[PDB]
């Protein structure tokens, strides 16, 4: 999956993770 945090290179399997991730850094 093309999901990769731009704000801190860490990637997740789920797009909503990844979201959820990077909503972290929001
Ligand atoms: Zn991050």
């Amino acid at each position: 999956k093309p999901y990769v945090c731009e704000r801190c290179g860490k990637r997740f399997v789920q797009s909503s993770q990844l979201a959820n991730h990077i909503r972290h850094h929001d």
